[PDB]
């Protein structure tokens, strides 16, 4: 068995391959994955895995220098875009709308599905570099 | 979006197939998977998620007429042993060694991985039939 | 076997992969259907299945947040019409020609072909979100 | 529009290429299918189509020179187990357990799936030839 | 063996998926098929089978709303050019310039190359609707 | 375009393989097609093309040193049953029962489906040397 | 064996697909090779086979209506160039520069390779009709 | 980037499906690799990588429970012999034949070429289990 | 432009992944290769390339430690029989009756197809190691 | 094995079918790889192989006759962009900004990821010709 790294043998595949500025997305059960982009969902049930549990995995095993989410989070999801702040504290937080937010997940090299049953609980995370 | 049935998009395009008889594993992070096999990864960190709780989800999904897991379950990973006779106690449960279990799964339509690390933390749910 | 959802295993995998304004196209037996768009017929015979019966059943196990139909069902199909009008009365109908209408389904996830002989008789369901 | 023959476009690439000698079958919703066999599913819901719908339709479409069915549907369901009889009165029936019945669907060009839920209404129609 | 419709499997296959307006092409020996479009040659030697032989058939087993061809056919191949117009004497004849019918057959489901050896034996043959 | 030899591109690229002893197919319309083995459909019509024709085609285009065909053709198919024995003088001519002759055919490199519809006009044709 | 038309199987699978204006190219061991283009090489070591060698097998199972090749052949490579316009006579031999000959070279349903070691020594051809 | 883990993209999506007992190759610039299993060439020159560094870094990022070798390594190759032993100093090493040790490499999930230019260096390493 | 090797493309890859033992074949114009094995086609006409032209080239760019021919090409090619003992006398050679040498080109990785039109020019180059 | 050229299967087959101008990229283990673009990972651990072991080599088996690097290089990491003026002295350097520099790798035949832990240790091989 793999040591080091992220457990889920499909997220191990993906980061292996991250340069800098590549992106992924962590989506909630409702963000629609653009044609031509990988998916890879980890929904179980409603709420499981949560959009924070995933998003906090992502973070300890892949190099992220700035992270991207919907404007409307703020407002209609204060509790997870209050996480991202936390989460990504010397990370670079762009805001945009959620129209041109979908319109970025057609360059990711993936989506992660969550069980997330709330409201613009989506984040892209663009890849940093190790030197 | 989808109204009824599992929430795993992966998970109902297998349960969507099934016919009587079909046969489908629950692994544990450890389990290896035969050539020919889909594997659909949902395991995010050690623990995460459970086999009780994925387990719990299929048995509500599926209709599942016998249940096949591996004798060395009982001894060293009573906890787990236990859930599953309380889960499918209206199932036929039957028990083999570790190595005709591992065999079995050679058959398998799919087997999906979960974050459980604890020993034989596996089972084969067969599918039933709806009339 | 699959306890819960749509019984036909081919939109059963198109339905799980649905994502928050992801279309689909439910057809008369003479609708083209665009290169690149899956195809899913289940015609027997004409009249069989029925419009009706096929987009009550889709009705039922996906949510839907709007319908588009072409402008000329009105005056070719005023029985299928109604139907629609009927069934997806909490839902926002819009009309369009048949010509814009068809360019439309260039973007839907699938097409499903029904054995209705009658003018017309087609209409975009698009995905709605369950939270 | 193709004029004549069946009018599913899955079932008539599969009459197309039919050989004398070649087989397909007409299943019940929990028949299982053999790996490599085509599935052509057009269950709607339970009991659409119904398994007589089907047969009929298949039986003007293709020349039938043998049926072969589980002799448990004499059993558990003698309504169908007449139909059958009737509706094939000129061809050749046999009857053989549904475990050997299984067995002989691995070698089928195709497993149509229809709604019907009644035990063992399953049949192989064997490829006759027109000359 | 298949009862009813076109006897040749390729073709069943393409007539199978035809939808309103969709377009085939019969073609004599020397025509040009576009990158992407499917070829299905039906020849054996010079004259056979022959471009009127082929259109009488296609004629017969698919419902042709219009059909086009090349104007230059009526000065260097007034055989087949009568030909067509007697047979699809009940549908719209639309004559462009040769130049014109190649980029027109970009479009085209499928190309029928035939055994003819006379210029500008080629036509397109556009689906109508059965209702 | 090709200046020499057999004209139907699919089979240009047949001939273009064959090595010594490499066989090919000559079937009646309903000769059944083993799987794994490519179908070159050239019916049009019920005895269009003619097993004669084909045959004779062929003849011409390929080295052949050994004919095979079924016994029952000398019986039930006189006509044809002696055109072979005209054509082939100088190659040996094998006769088998239809049954082992199907099961040659799997070794087949590909089965040509002629539009004959009379009994056991079947025939393989075994690739000779050019020195 | 195949008894007519070029010897090796790569060209004559592409001869046979080729239509009136099908381009085809035979090139230098340099020339560089269009994505999507199919590369058949049939060099063996620097100057085998010849650029006239291959060249005039093609003239000879092919039918050539022109002929381009980049006007740098004649200041750097007099001598095939002059090979070239004796070979095809009868054909039109049009002379472009070698930077939109390359600019050419993405229509080709092919490019061959061969082991010629002088400069700008390739050529396009394009075929004509038999008829 | 990926933060934890192998370097290697190739190499960590190999390590993450492993399961236990699942076996990889880690091998000279000489040894064959049976067909079907995947190859993945480190190799930069003679030497680099050397056999020693490469199963350095692969002993820390795999849970190694078995080391397999041919006996012909402390014949031939002691110095790297040696090396094996130190490393793996925990773990089971069993020594077969070349030939035997050539026959177990078709079970496994990847082959690892290395520059090693001295016979008989090669390992398979096979999968622990991480509870 | 690659600096060293082999010349042609295709071969070049193929020489790429040979391993100690792994086997290629050197074939006359004649020679079947069996289903699954890549054939690589080098010949332009009768006599060319010659097999000994192919022979030789292969002989400078592959290290080989045994070839294997047919027994009949001492005696039905004379000529050929004394270059191959010439230019692999350092090799062993070995001789097979042809039927025995086909069915060992099952497991060649390659069959070279040169345009040599002389009976039983066909051989066997095993790969030999560098170290 | 092969005798001669570079060791790395997979790069071999990559330089076997380089044509005049094709490029091919060196990269440090950060640069993103375009989609559509193959990527040879040579890594194992941080500064393996490093970028002037992998430069050096390349430059010894592909003839070069420009080589493309970021500006940024001479500044940030002035040992690495030394080296590159000193192994490539008799070829023409063209610095680009980094930005301009990941737009051209979108044409690319292949990179070749190095170990190399260096910020903008990147560079683009064009390929030269042998005549
Ligand atoms: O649900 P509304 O607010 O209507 O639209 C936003 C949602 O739709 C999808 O893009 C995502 O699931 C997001 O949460
Ligand atoms: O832990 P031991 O008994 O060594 O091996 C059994 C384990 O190995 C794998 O098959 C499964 O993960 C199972 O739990
Ligand atoms: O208005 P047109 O396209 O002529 O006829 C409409 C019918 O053609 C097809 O699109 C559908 O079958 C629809 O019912
Ligand atoms: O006899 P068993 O296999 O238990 O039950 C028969 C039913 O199971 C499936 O094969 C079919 O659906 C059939 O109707
Ligand atoms: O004969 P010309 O006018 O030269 O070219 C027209 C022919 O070329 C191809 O498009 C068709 O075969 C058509 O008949
Ligand atoms: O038609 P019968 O004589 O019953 O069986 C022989 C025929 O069946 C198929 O193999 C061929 O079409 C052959 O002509
Ligand atoms: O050799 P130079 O003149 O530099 O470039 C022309 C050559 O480059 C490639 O296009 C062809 O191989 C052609 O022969
Ligand atoms: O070099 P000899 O001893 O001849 O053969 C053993 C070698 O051949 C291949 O299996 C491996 O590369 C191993 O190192
Ligand atoms: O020519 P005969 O002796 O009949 O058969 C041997 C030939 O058949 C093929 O295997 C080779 O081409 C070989 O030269
Ligand atoms: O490190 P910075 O300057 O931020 O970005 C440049 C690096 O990013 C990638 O393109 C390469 O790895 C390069 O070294
Ligand atoms: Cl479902
Ligand atoms: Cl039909
Ligand atoms: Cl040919
Ligand atoms: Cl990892």
């Amino acid at each position: 068995m793999k040591k080091h790294g992220i457990l889920n043998s499909h997220l191990a595949k993906i980061l292996a391959d991250l340069g800098h500025t590549d992106k992924i997305v962590i989506a909630d059960a409702g963000l629609p994955v653009p044609d031509g982009v990988l998916k890879i969902d980890l929904s179980l049930k409603p709420g499981l895995p949560a959009f924070q549990d995933t998003a906090a995995v992502l973070a300890e095993e892949m190099a992220v220098e700035k992270v991207i989410a919907a404007a409307e989070i703020k407002a209609s999801n204060q509790e997870n875009a209050k996480f991202l702040e936390n989460l990504f504290s010397e990370q670079e937080i762009e805001y945009l709308s959620h129209e041109e937010f979908k319109l970025l997940t057609k360059d990711a090299k993936a989506v992660i599905r969550t069980g997330e049953f709330t409201p613009y609980a989506n984040c892209i995370l663009q890849a940093g570099v190790l030197f």
